[PDB]
């Protein structure tokens, strides 16, 4: 219903004329043939309705092809413009490219708010299906993406921003899409993106074949260089490995990310590899992969990031419904450091050896972590203990457990190798924070540690028994409850010694009702004893009183 | 295509005629300008349709204004109705009111079943946007809200219920939807809206700005009175502040409020505080703040609900990645007594400084909690210990240990301060639950508690040793292993006494296989010795057997 | 707009014709009355728009009558095509059945993919709503489902399979719906369905009463006899018990159902059971019941699964804010074996007495799991323990802990009996992996273990001392640190013996510095003193160095 030699030409009338909705029909009104366009620019919010559906086939409502040459289909800018487009976009029509492996894009949107792209299809050529470049509060869910992408193309990509950082894509919903037979990122992301807050969520990915344009590189479903808040939830991801064109992974987060991005609740099929986190917050959970006709149980992510990760396990079931990777098995009451909180920036960075392969890099004279201690301990009857994993990075890092600025227990850290540091916390000692600091010259790579009560405490002292006549008998100095605890002690062990204790009966007294003693050496052998040790110890037991 | 002088009496006429569809066109068939209406009153399930956007620009599609000084713009009711309207609502319209500081409302909906508003915008009036009151099986999802609101407006209300506390909104989803720059409740329910089963899921919340009317009072982005089942997950929200317009924190919940509300998996950035909640059963996880250019990390929930909720942390990540605040540090097992079962209504209430800040009174003579042992443990061969945080009301409160109405262990309470309470159970003691009561005259306030297996139990008992010739010795009484622990006794430790053992030889004689014991005492002096102790302790290890 | 004498021959007009798109009007152009169909087949993506409401009136929309005996109202089928059927189906429709106890179904789809039925209704006959059989890529959100079903009926069926168990529903979406007032199954499954990746998410289930047909069998809302993949999350469901409509249970999953099926974050209220699960891998998290007016508490599911299910208690509070069901208690560190990996496929089988019901089955000669070895504890100074509770099928069972094929302890396991098995690893013993293997001749049930590090290790050995002259003493052998511990020795507990030691005075002589020991046993009773000793004990303590 308006005047031009092609559809190119009948559709930009309308657009001159500035019409709020431009209907078009199926195939039966163009004889069997799809309306053809290419290079349209629209600068104000159009919707453009259809009687197509999310579908493949092209015999049958509201279809569209790409013109031979042309670089794009639409592209819906608000460039030069003096009021920001805000709204319109695509709604029931069946999209798609000029060839197979033509390339350039299907639908730019830029400098825009509110696009929407309902029950449509965006398919066959080797570019990009969507490209977003400061698209924000918009929305693209119940659409197919299929035959797209290739070495330069992909489904939907977050592109640079526009000038400031904060022109980017944010406040973007791809929900109850459907995502098969394309190739290079199906959902990816710039080096310049800033993308933040959004939702890919309830999604069908699967693998189906390798398209016109198989991939050249090592190649992820999503592939975001920066992501800011994601919700990445209640997916499927489907038969994603290296020999079905090149999909090493699930998921690559780049160097550069913030997060939070939230990996959880996917539920995968003969995937190869969760993927690789080189950057970001990243928090996965409750991802589990049937294993299915794959040769191998899915691999877990690879973790580089700068960043706290809490990555638990994506479990592996076979194909029967054996486990045969499950849920990390943790030593008891283990934390990483880097989800404890602290007064200084500390990067984290790869061991193959932390129990996470992420670690703190804590510099000479710097906080490693400080945490608040549990109401319930701090009853004056409580003995804590800190066990801490740390690796020095050369001779000479200190790390110091303290109660503000007053200093508890110092270890020095050996170098090169992983080493487990024990610091207890007398009863009388503990108050409302307790902090690690390295103290020391190097730097100290801290893994984690476990913190909480226990009900011993080991204790060992100086002693000088000499030489003894036959029969003759040795006392210690007085053992203090005060010096052991800091507290009561209920009962000690058996004493042990720094050498062999050969003809001494020894026995302890009581100095009072507190738990202080005295450990008593007797000369049993009926001629003079030349005794050779100088420390005992005992185990001392703590209850309450 | 109707009869009359103005819009509103246009639109009356297919009301009257009572038609099912009622099309609306754009601002180029009313040339640059919105159709205005004012007090309409809709009887029956009409849709509203629109060829325009959800969106904030008023040139470019279907858009509506409020008459210059009407209450409402439509009134979709069924009051005095016979047949309960059920169906139709706005599709594709740009909502606003008359001016930026009108009061009053936009739409109202009443006593009404299956309302739907998609792809929407309700802007521009200090009122609300939508008020609801008898609304069931609703949707609201793909709208914007903008410059709504103040001292007597908002975004969407939840009014009182119609006649009976069931004449509520309930089965009401609000999802993929825009909310910015507004004033009073975004989002909030009435001290008698009853509402339930309500979905507020992937929705954007931001500041941007202060619009017309400022806040009077302290406010929340969610403020609901009243709430029943409610999922409040996978929203963002952005700079709510005191200083940007007195967002003192995210959610209020009531007094009076049921839940369960599940507060989850919310992606914050400069947020001040979660809020309050002062009431209902609320579940809170998995939220994460990125602080950005805020001060200050994000507050935690304040609680003072007479119900159990369970609140883990907000996680506050710097800018830079840095966690300054982490989860929670629990003493290891610990458990709040308002999260085990029980056979008495006990409201919790607020304490600074139990665990979580939440605590049960248990008056005179009734049980605190229940629970049922673990099956492992319930092997004839484990000794258990319960260890519960509590302080009493005023002098003689009681907790009692039991298994069913057999009492194991009672301890007085000391009152006004907190104090950790020790039962241990012996071997032979252990059945299907166990449970504690106060048996005592006055309340006492029950923290949480740590029950599991122990390695060990301590012992204490009865000695005379009197006075003792040089040489001469004493044997204690036997320790049998059934009253020790009920059950073999592995080994025991050094013992100690309720005073000096000076000049004492003590050792341990056997007396079965089964761990029995007498401890032995001779005067190792060479003259009379008189002995002060009563009382003799040791701690006993248990293995198995 | 086309040519007949009843709508059945009406439509089928446009269909030969082949037009992709058929509006329909309201109750108004056929004057208060529905166009009734019957037995319509079609064969090609046909959209058939309304401009009616989900809703449960027929007065105001778009309504549409099944013909008095006819067997469906449309069949959308793919049969005998050449190409598959992708796109179109219902918008806007108030679908009925002839009468309310008419039975056969409503809406048949087979060989198909993109199928959507939005804003529609499905009601009143005692049939299936919709039947699904090869339903790929489709979406069934925002319809009401009312008084269908009964003894041969039900909302939505996931059919057979059509010819291979691929030809089967997939990547189906059912969110946003109400379901209230039917019998049958509400969603259901057949025993040769195969489905995978179904989202049955933020939906209202609920009673309301019993419709025309009531139901004959004990019923569940969810019944599905198959489901892989499948999200059934964030859902309410609303008073399901025996007495209404014998709905006896939430969710039933069939003996060989494959999962992972994630049951997780539902809101129930007076419901009477979560229901029964038979089979597959299944997941249930975050589920809360608030009791209201039932009279019981909601029952836990019944777990008969062959496979590993993690199941955490649907929380159940009374309608005053009472927990009277709370999170299981389980065991400290307690892991059930099918949580571990493992090389051979094994079975789980129900047992009351299993901590929780789900056991293993492990053949003589068969691994029962393997696990990693925490990095903290690899240190050469880590001293661990395995308790595992296991039930003998028969005489003759062992239990081996290994590392690779090292055999480091064996267990005689005792038939008819759940017994705890407790193996200790020395400090120079811990590799890499640990394994608990079947070594015997019978069956053994592994219910789960306690994995983790101990302070401690108990120690047992062969004495002699004999008979004893008047003063004399005996020296047992020395007890290295290498064999007790497998490293540096802390202290020891007092020695206990397998017998009385009356008139022995016993103390410990160190034999070195890392804790090697002998004790001394000497005659203090002034004559000759036969012992009947033959075994000594410790409890000997472990500390680092």
């Amino acid at each position: 219903s308006f005047s031009g030699s092609t559809a190119t030409d009948k559709l930009r009338a309308a657009i001159t004329l500035g019409v709020s909705e431009v209907a078009i029909g199926p195939v039966e009104g163009n004889g069997g043939r799809p309306y053809e366009f290419g290079d349209v620019v629209i600068p104000y919010p159009l919707r453009i309705v259809g009687c197509g559906s999310q579908g493949i086939n092209v015999t049958k409502g509201t279809v569209l092809k790409r013109s031979a040459g042309a670089s794009f289909m639409f592209h819906f800018t608000g460039e030069g413009q003096a009021q920001r487009p805000m709204g319109g976009g695509l709604f029931n029509i069946n999209l798609n490219g000029d060839t197979a492996t033509a390339l350039g894009d299907i639908i730019k949107v830029t400098q825009w708010s509110y696009f929407k792209a309902n029950n449509c299809a965006f398919q066959n050529m080797a570019g990009w299906g969507i490209r977003l470049k400061d698209v924000m509060e918009s929305n693209i869910s119940g659409n197919l993406f299929r035959r797209l992408g290739g070495p330069s193309g992909g489904g939907i990509l977050f592109d640079d921003v526009r000038s400031a950082v904060t022109d980017n894509v944010n406040n973007l919903h791809i929900e109850d899409n459907t995502f098969a037979l394309m190739s290079g990122p199906w959902i990816g992301s710039t080096a310049n993106s800033n993308p933040d807050l959004i939702w890919i969520v309830r999604n069908k990915f699967e693998f189906d074949g390798t398209p016109a344009a198989p991939n050249t590189v090592d190649s992820y479903v999503l592939d975001f260089q920066q992501l800011s808040r994601a919700f990445i939830q209640d997916n499927g991801f489907t038969h994603f490995t290296t020999e079905r064109n090149r999909y090493v992974g699930v998921l690559r987060v780049g160097a550069t990310a913030v997060g939070t991005i939230k990996f959880e609740d996917n539920l995968l099929f003969a995937c190869e590899s969760a993927g690789l986190i080189a950057g970001g917050i990243v928090v996965s959970r409750g991802n589990v992969n049937n294993q299915g006709s794959a040769t191998t149980a899915i691999k877990q992510f690879t973790n580089t990031s700068s960043k706290l990760c809490k990555l638990e396990r994506v479990i592996n079931v076979q194909s029967n419904g054996n486990v045969s990777v499950g849920q990390q098995i943790l030593p008891d009451g283990y934390i990483n450091m880097a989800e404890l909180p602290g007064n200084t920036r500390l990067p984290s960075e790869y061991d193959a050896d932390g129990e996470t392969t992420s670690v703190l890099r804590v510099p000479a004279n710097t906080q490693v972590r400080q945490w608040s201690v549990p109401k319930m301990y701090k009853d004056g009857l409580t003995v804590t203990k800190v066990t801490v994993r740390a690796k020095g990075a050369a001779a000479g890092a200190i790390l110091s457990l303290q109660s503000g600025s007053t200093v508890l227990s110092t270890k020095s850290i050996d170098a090169g190798v992983w080493k487990n540091y024990v610091f207890y916390v007398k009863a009388n000692q503990l108050q409302e924070t307790l902090q690690l600091r390295n103290t020391g010259t190097a730097d100290v790579l801290a893994d984690g540690m476990v913190f909480g009560k226990v009900d011993y405490i080991d204790w060992d002292f100086a002693i000088a028994p000499g030489t003894l006549a036959a029969g003759a008998k040795y006392t210690t100095p007085n053992q203090s409850y005060l010096d052991v605890a800091g507290m009561r002690v209920q009962a000690v062990s058996i004493p042990m010694f720094d050498g062999p204790t050969t003809g001494l009966q020894v026995w302890v007294e009581a100095t009072s009702a507190n738990g202080s003693f005295v450990v008593v050496m007797k000369n049993d052998t009926g001629s003079e004893l030349v005794t050779t040790v100088t420390r005992c110890r005992v185990r001392a037991f703590v209850s309450k009183g």
